[PDB]
């Protein structure tokens, strides 16, 4: 089976817990870690759970 997961641009792990995905680049994720950082800081990110 095809399984679907959030692979975070940063640290290149997974996306657990909140998934900061930017709404300006296609495709592109970060979790709460390297957000925190401030990576890709200058383009706006949809935060879901
Ligand atoms: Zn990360
Ligand atoms: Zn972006």
């Amino acid at each position: 089976h095809e399984e679907e997961d959030v692979i975070c641009d940063g640290c290149n792990g997974p996306v657990v817990g909140t998934r900061y995905k930017c709404s300006v680049c296609p495709d592109y994720d970060l979790c709460s870690v390297c957000e925190g950082k401030g990576l890709h800081r200058g383009h706006t990110k949809l935060a879901f759970p």
